[PDB]
């Protein structure tokens, strides 16, 4: 009785850090287009919500605007999640399972998010599990070192992510692990590991 | 094929300003809590979440916090609205309309909530409004003049609310006026008018 049970098919969820690659992968699928749902690149939405660049105002000021855009890509991810579609497959790039997981997890620890904020996105998260259907059947968990995903983000050049530390990509990939493969977080899901670094 | 949907009773929402009498209105059903369904005072959730009181840290410093605490109200709104009730009748203080229509928009007015913050919020409105069903049947909006308002905070001295100003609750009241009697929100509900000035 969850909203949009049982109208999704198999999902294949594609993980990995900042610069792992996750677009570059689903560029692959691009053939199939009218046989697989592809939903790429959700950080689009991110950059321009009505013309306002919240990506933008987080990495300016994680203290005001972390708990906001944190919110959106939650929204955004359930928006994908829940779209409807007649095709057999659905390849997702992100989910928000790392959102919670790896982001806000992240940002609790270096003190973006205050404690607040922290639990008001942990509560939302608690309720979505119950009220709204996230399919989740396989997980390509794209894996990379921080100094080769430090790399990519430097040569895609995103104005946003210009000040982006190393440190901040170690502590990423750390909670990528810790939910990916050493299970420290809940998630019920099959997960397939790939060698990212080209 | 919306969360709740079909498992609601009739449901009436109290509402009005920020002491208009709300919850000592819904006081008088007290007799029947075996017959009717009755949760009041929502408030009390907001100055507790896990220890945190955000109701406190809102008032304090509007622009960082007054985000993660609307996102909260309604959060607790929704989790009233689809609580799960073998009773015939239900009776609510406030709703997730009074949180989007009179206070969001008001925090948006006086700069309280950023285009950012307040756009973020706008769009779980509306994807809520798709995926989650909120019983609304009949409306009791108890009238009152910002002065007398005004008076019933000072006397219930929520520590909280001690610099709400009356300009504040001016602006509340003539929101409350627009979403209840003049209609000047995209909404349709049947409303009962009630002199709340004992
Ligand atoms: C999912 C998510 C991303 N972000 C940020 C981190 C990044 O700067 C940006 C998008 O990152 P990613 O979600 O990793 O997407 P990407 O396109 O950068 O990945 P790839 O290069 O492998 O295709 O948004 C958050 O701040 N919080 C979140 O919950
Ligand atoms: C519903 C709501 C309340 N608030 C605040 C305003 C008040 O300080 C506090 C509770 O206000 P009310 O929701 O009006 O609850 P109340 O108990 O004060 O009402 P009554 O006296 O009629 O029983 O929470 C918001 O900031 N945003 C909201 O969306
Ligand atoms: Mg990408
Ligand atoms: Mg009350």
């Amino acid at each position: 009785t969850k909203y949009a049970e049982g109208t999704q098919p198999f999902t294949v969820l594609i993980e990995g850090n900042i610069g792992s690659g996750k677009t570059t992968y689903l560029n692959h699928f691009e053939k199939y287009k009218n046989d697989i749902c592809l939903l790429t690149d959700p950080v689009e939405k991110w950059r321009n919500v009505n013309g306002v660049n919240l990506l933008e105002l987080m990495y300016k000021d994680p203290k005001k605007w972390a708990m906001p855009f944190q919110s959106y890509v939650t929204l955004t991810m359930l928006q994908s999640h829940t779209a409807p579609t007649n095709k057999k497959l659905k390849i997702m790039e992100r989910s928000i399972f790392s959102a919670r997981y790896c982001f806000v997890e992240n940002m609790r620890r270096n003190g973006s998010l205050e404690q607040g904020m922290y639990n008001t996105l942990e509560e939302w998260y608690k309720f979505i599990e119950e009220s709204i259907h996230v399919q989740a059947d396989l997980i390509i968990y794209l894996r990379t070192s921080p100094e080769v995903a430090y790399e990519r983000i430097r040569q895609r050049a995103r104005s946003e992510e210009s000040c982006v530390p190393l440190k901040y990509l170690q502590e990423l990939h750390e909670l990528h692990e810790d939910w990916l493969i050493h299970q420290r977080r809940p998630q019920s899901c099959k997960v397939l590991v790939l060698d990212a670094d080209l």
